[PDB]
């Protein structure tokens, strides 16, 4: 009844709620630019899933006001397919609309993240809450690409959070096969939304871009994603990062849509996200050296790693660092 293959023929988005049109962003070669052709670099945060926020009773304007006050110029919205299903299409878009509305009005760009994890082709996922299908995935991008067409704020469409085969535990898929799937998704998006930028990821949990570099997505307005957590590789960091994903910044824009860190003693700490604290400056500075946009993980006191300690919105260690950089370099 509520699932993706029974449209409750869904009312259009009411754009009377919006007062504000941010500059149109496009991919020119290896960077993002505006109408004037000035380079733009995004530095922001992921919220938790709006579904969680609404239950936690903090799906309100104040929440977004704070995010803005940290100097944030982009907000990533991790739409879990299980939450898409829990609320149903109609009920999820009501949330997603409102989030985008707040983002827009506060002068923040929006990334729409279909937040899955694993091997879509073989339908094997890390965990039930990421479970989806090719059908569902395509349907999602059809609805949102159209719904938010013409809203420059909503610039970035991130196809699939973290692709991985988990060393065979989640089966097999070639980069060639994945390229084909991203190509279809992007054709769908572009057919509904000519101006949409698509964010495409490789394997090892959206870390590798060497396969992508060798056989790139044949579509316009594409940038490539990497999630270089502290412990994805060891020292020497910058050399390793450059080899694995950094070099791709020379050629296409790179949007690191998930980074973060915490101490081992902090809440929910787990590989590959544990660090003494030095990774924060190291990664910020490497990304400055390379012109790479990035999104810190996670404006939530519960999900790990936390950028805030409670709903009093006090920064954690990683919160501190990313805030300082966003305030200095953005707005």
């Amino acid at each position: 009844t509520s699932g993706w293959w029974n449209a409750g023929d869904v009312p259009a988005f009411d754009k009377r709620q919006l007062s504000r049109q941010l500059p149109l962003i496009r991919v020119d070669g290896n960077r993002f630019v505006d109408e004037q052709g000035n380079v733009q670099i995004f530095r922001g945060v992921s919220i938790s899933d709006p579904n969680k926020l609404a239950k936690d009773q903090h799906f309100n304007k104040k929440h977004f006001d704070v995010i803005r006050s940290w100097g944030t110029n982009v907000v990533r919205i991790p739409v879990h397919p299980s939450a898409w299903r829990e609320r149903g299409v109609k009920g999820y878009l009501e949330l997603l609309d409102q989030a985008i509305t707040w983002n827009n009005e506060l002068g923040m760009y929006t990334i729409i993240d279909w937040h899955s994890m694993g091997n879509l082709k073989s339908e094997m996922f890390q965990n039930s809450m990421y479970h989806t299908s090719k059908g569902e995935t395509f349907d999602f991008w059809r609805r949102v690409s159209e719904r938010y067409n013409g809203i420059n704020s909503v610039a970035f469409y991130e196809i699939f959070n973290e692709p991985t085969v988990f060393s065979g535990r989640l089966g097999i898929v070639s980069w060639a096969e994945w390229k084909a799937i991203n190509e279809e998704a992007i054709t769908i998006i572009q057919a509904h939304n000519p101006n949409a930028i698509s964010l495409v990821a490789g394997f090892n949990w959206a870390y590798d871009l060497r396969e992508a570099a060798a056989n790139p997505i044949e579509r316009n307005n594409v940038a490539y994603v990497s999630h270089p957590y502290p412990q994805k590789v060891g020292a020497p960091y910058q050399a390793n990062w450059e080899r694995d994903f950094g070099f791709m910044a020379d050629k296409y824009p790179v949007f690191a849509t998930e980074i973060g860190y915490q101490l081992a003693s902090d809440k929910g700490a787990h590989i590959p996200v544990i660090d003494d604290g030095s990774y924060g400056p190291r990664i910020t500075d490497y990304f400055a050296k390379k012109g790479i946009s990035w999104v810190a993980w996670v404006f939530d006191p519960d999900w790990s790693p936390q950028m805030i300690k409670s709903w009093d919105y006090e920064p954690t260690m990683q919160g501190e660092h990313f805030r300082k950089v966003m305030l200095k370099e953005n707005k």
